[PDB]
């Protein structure tokens, strides 16, 4: 396959394929029009010269570079290119004899593919080696990690504190080489953002090591908690290093990410169901304890996370978790109806207090059914990706060995077993296709039964066809999960609109199940948004949530009775589509009300934990205060993480901002135990001088983590939305200042004056971060200036608070406080005041009209990015028939190779054109990250469409590899035009910002 693993490989193949394109448009009169050609016999030797240079180094790389497996695979590679090139000249030599010789036109069309596959192989095959030594570098590091528990003593500390140096500095220089070598934002970003984690936390690993000798100064057998905290980061060192091992091994377009990035969600979920197990079910079992806000909230946290389990599995099980959870919702409100009146809850729910419980416990077992199957479904994809390589191993160099046949037939016994474990009852057409191919693969395995004496002359034709048989397996085993795993929720919210706007009125991806998960996805968050409010404000959102819930199944049926053209089917679709638009501004405005109420006192228990970190047992209650401060820490943090990830998945952010949140909240998910772990050991070995800075380390980790996140959640939501949900929020809190002055409450003003300064400091912090991202000097000055007005008045509120706490029954004095309070909030309001101003492949024809709905968001004709998007998706419509068919006109397919890249290099330009006029860093940076994959994938379509041109109309065309050709055609145009959707949107989204 014509890979694009390296910047160099693109920089050569497009020079390779530029004239093989021009070679085979001569083949258009060569066999389609069937007539004589002009003498392009010199471009023959030119592209020979364009490959012989890498051949003449590739020939000697077999011998000069002393690696073993390069000697194995290269003589398959370039000799095929040599077998191609020798046929090219003789095609022209037979065309020197004859103006148009029927074999000679077929000899040249024979070689025109084998170069392009071969050159893409040759440029890959030793770039495969360039990655390979970096593995053993990392394997050197990963096993020098393994040294660092064999090493636990100080006499090897400063040695290996130095020995990391020529490893770790030698790590990053190879990576920062390779960081320039890839050409995907999806790859370049996830490489280095795992590479900084190992270099940042190796001093933290050293910080564990430097404090372990301090514990080793204390007596043994109570000190391995540090080595377990070492093992904490070392398993993270096991984690983030292993990630970038296999990132560089990917060497193509990304496919197995989503099957892998859903493994994390269930173990996020199933732990969270285990963690929210006890406190949820108690309110279910206590009628007369809480009226529906404390453990009732954790009840719905169980259900809306198990609802996120059911966003993964397939079939009718996509309904049976939805059907179990939604019917559990009303019956809790049937329980909530009882204690709203009171008499029904304790005596009368002798039956009712168990039908709710049985719809949780078997629901726990029902989502447990989706647990181990979906681990094992993504699993053994990699095993059958590995047992083919074990089959690829010996079948390259057989040497006529009949006991190498015996181990290559024993290795296929495991390669047998996987597809029966990969069997599903759904794709019965493909299952008999799969299971029928397996015994056929044992029959070409049974070719080796006749070789009592092994035959490489049999094996050279055996490996000629078992290699095409294994890629007939792997391109079908990955389908055996792809048509069995439903289409995922686009994690940013505007995708879940788009994954469900067009979904409801079309049978196409009704076979796929995009919106059926996505609508189940989208109101599993407004369902969780309504979880955090009290009694009466739980229902007003749930009434909009239950609106879609009863708009759910009554559009699951109208695919039978008519379609979207049917009148009340369209009306129920129109009732559903109108239901979601007023489920926007009561979802994200529901969100931003929460974030200005969770992140207020953003770190106040931690300075209280710092009080708990310093107080000896000479100070009173060094344990139970230290418990409840940590209990205040651990449970406010549960709000802190969960408020962020909701504001992640609802807030309009970059993908890099969303995963930037998603990793940082994951960083919060274990550092919050580490803050507990840091405050622990300082109180285990009491009052160490060397443990305070380690506590101060993880604190100023977590403070830097949270004051990243505090700033980074502010990257997600609107700053119009934060202030308005803060100015009104501080307004009642200055009205809370009015209630505690009417009675004699000094400390409630002392708790309140902080509560201003908990937030009024942060309002200044958001204003400065707005300025440094702003560049209009008239429209960044007041955000600096009024923040400094806020700076002018934050400190006198602390001072007169001490003046009025000493005398609470002093009108005038407490009046002067609230009058000093009166000066605050109008200036706080100023912050948002500045913010006021036929043989057709289907995924071709779908992706054309898919792009058109996105560019029709803007409704004018001025800037030609919509004319760029016009020519974009329209000029794939002609090649809809030309993939899978249209055997003659190969020339239009390459005419489509160029014009699409010509469009997706034009909109490359205009994306970064207005980015040069983009008046915000964060808007330009997010525009820059996506726009570098506009030209990269464009030129790849110059290759791949030209590759299928040789795969077109020969009539010796294998419809496995023509399918492999047309898969890479259509998989491109998805990833092509989905990036173009992000382009023509965010160009307009940056257009108003000027």
């Amino acid at each position: 396959m014509p890979v694009f693993h390296t910047r160099t490989i693109e920089s050569i193949l497009e020079p390779v394929a530029q004239q093989i394109s021009h070679l085979v448009i001569m083949h258009e009169e060569g066999e389609v029009d069937g007539k004589a050609i002009p003498d392009l016999t010199a471009p023959v030797a030119a592209v020979q010269a364009a490959v012989s240079n890498l051949v003449r180094v590739g020939k000697e790389t077999v011998q000069t570079t002393e690696d073993q497996i390069l000697k194995r695979d290269m003589p398959p590679a370039f000799i095929k290119v040599e077998n191609a090139c020798t046929k090219l000249v003789q095609a022209a030599q037979m065309l020197q004899s004859d103006p148009y010789s029927v074999p000679a036109r077929d000899y040249l069309i024979d070689g025109s593919r084998g170069i392009l596959s071969g050159t893409s192989d040759l440029l890959l095959t030793f770039d495969e080696a360039e990655v390979r030594k970096i593995i053993r570098v990392c394997k050197g590091i990963l096993e020098y990690l393994t040294v660092a528990e064999v090493v636990e003593t100080m006499e090897d500390l400063v040695t290996y504190t130095k020995n990391l140096g020529p490893g770790m500095t030698k790590m990053a220089k190879m990576i920062d080489e390779r960081q320039q070598e890839l050409t995907h934002q999806e790859h370049r970003v996830m490489l280095v953002n795992s590479m900084n984690t190992v270099k940042e936390l190796l001093p933290v690993l050293i910080s564990a090591m430097k404090i372990f000798v301090t514990t080793k100064n204390s007596k043994n057998q109570g000190i391995e908690e540090a080595l377990k905290n070492r093992n904490f980061t070392v398993e993270k060192m096991s984690a983030e290093i292993n990630e970038i091992i296999r990132v560089l091994q990917l060497t193509s377009w990304d496919e197995d990410a989503w099957a892998s990035k859903d493994t994390e969600a269930m173990k996020r979920a199933l732990a969270s169901i285990d963690s929210k197990l006890n406190q949820a079910k108690g309110w279910l079992r206590d009628p007369s304890a809480s009226p529906g806000d404390a453990g009732e909230q954790a009840i719905r946290q169980i259900l809306d996370e198990a609802g996120k389990v059911g966003e993964l599995c397939a079939g009718k099980e996509r309904r049976e978790i939805l059907g179990t959870c939604k019917m559990l919702g009303q019956m809790t409100d049937q329980v909530a109806d009882l204690r709203a009146r009171g008499q029904g809850s304790s005596p009368v729910a002798m039956q009712k207090a168990q039908q709710v419980s049985q719809g949780l416990d078997v629901l726990t077992a029902k989502v447990e059914n989706a647990a181990r199957k979906l681990e094992a479904m993504t699993n053994s994809k990699q095993s059958i990706a590995k047992k083919i390589d074990a089959a690829q191993n010996w079948l390259a160099d057989p040497n006529g060995g009949p006991e190498g046949e015996e181990q290559i037939r024993g290795a296929l016994a495991e390669a047998r077993k996987i597809a029966e474990l990969c069997d599903d009852p759904k794709e019965r057409d493909d299952i008999l296709r799969s299971l029928g191919e397996i015994s056929a693969l044992t029959s070409k395995l049974a070719d080796l039964r006749r070789q009592g004496k092994g035959d490489s002359p049999e094996a050279r034709a055996l490996a000629k066809q078992v290699a095409t048989a294994l890629q007939n397996l792997q391109t079908k085993t990955n389908r055996a999960v792809a048509n069995s795993r439903p289409a995922k929720a686009a994690v940013h919210l505007e995708g879940k609109i788009e994954q469900a706007q067009r979904w409801i009125d079309n049978p196409t991806v009704d076979d796929r199940g995009v919106g059926q998960a996505a609508i189940r996805g989208l109101v599993a968050e407004g369902h969780r948004l309504a979880n955090v409010m009290m009694g009466p404000y739980r229902q007003d959102l749930l009434a909009k949530c239950d609106r879609v819930d009863q708009l759910t199944a009554q559009l699951a049926d109208l695919a039978a009775r008519g379609e979207g053209e049917s009148p009340q089917a369209r009306a129920l679709a129109s009732q559903l589509q109108d239901s979601l638009k007023d489920l926007k501004a009561r979802m994200q405005e529901a969100m931003t009300q929460e974030v200005s109420d969770v992140f207020s006192d953003t770190t106040t228990p931690i300075k209280l934990l710092a009080v708990a970190a310093t107080a000896p047992p000479d100070a009173p209650n060094r344990e139970e205060v230290f418990d409840e401060r940590a209990a205040n820490f651990e449970n406010h943090s549960g709000k802190l993480g969960a408020t962020a990830e909701k504001a992640a998945a609802v807030g309009t952010a970059n993908k890099s901002t969303v995963e930037g949140i998603q990793a940082s909240v994951k960083t919060a998910r274990e550092l919050t135990p580490q803050v507990v772990s840091a405050a622990r050991i300082l109180l285990r070995n009491p009052g160490n001088q060397a443990a305070y800075e380690h506590f101060e380390t993880m604190k100023n980790q977590w403070i830097d983590n949270v004051e990243k996140m505090t700033g980074l959640v502010d990257e997600a939501i609107d700053t119009k939305s934060l202030l308005d949900a803060s100015e009104e929020a501080i307004k009642k809190d200055l009205d809370k200042c009015k209630v505690a002055m009417a009675n004699i409450q000094p400390q409630m003003l002392v708790a309140g004056a902080t509560s201003i300064a908990r937030r009024a400091n942060r309002i200044l912090l958001v204003a400065k971060r707005e300025v440094e991202n702003s560049e209009d000097p008239k429209f960044r000055e007041a955000v600096k200036a009024a923040s400094d007005e806020l700076s002018k008045t934050i400190s006198p509120m602390v001072m007169d608070a001490k003046a009025v706490a000493g005398n609470i029954s002093d009108p005038g004095l407490q009046k002067s406080f609230l009058d000093s309070g009166y000066r605050i909030l109008g200036a706080v309001a100023k912050v948002r005041e500045a913010f006021q101003p036929q043989p057709v492949n289907q995924p071709i024809l779908a992706a054309a009209q898919s792009l058109h709905r996105e560019a029709t968001k803007w409704s004018s004709k001025g800037n030609d990015i919509i004319a760029a998007a016009k020519r974009m998706a329209l000029l794939m419509a002609e090649m809809s028939r030309l993939v899978r068919g249209g055997s003659g006109t190969k020339r239009a397919l390459i005419q489509c190779a160029k014009d699409i890249a010509k469009a997706s290099d034009e909109v490359t330009r205009l994306a970064k054109e207005v980015a040069k006029q983009c008046t915000d860093k964060r808007i330009r940076t997010n525009l820059l990250q996506v726009c570098e994959r506009i030209p990269t994938i464009s030129t790849q379509l110059k290759i791949l469409s030209t590759v299928k041109a040789t795969m077109l109309g020969r009539t010796n065309i294998s419809d496995e590899e023509s399918e492999q050709a047309t898969e890479m055609l259509v998989h491109n145009a998805q990833n092509l035009m989905q990036s173009v959707k992000e382009t023509v949107r965010e160009a307009e989204a940056a257009s108003i910002k000027i």
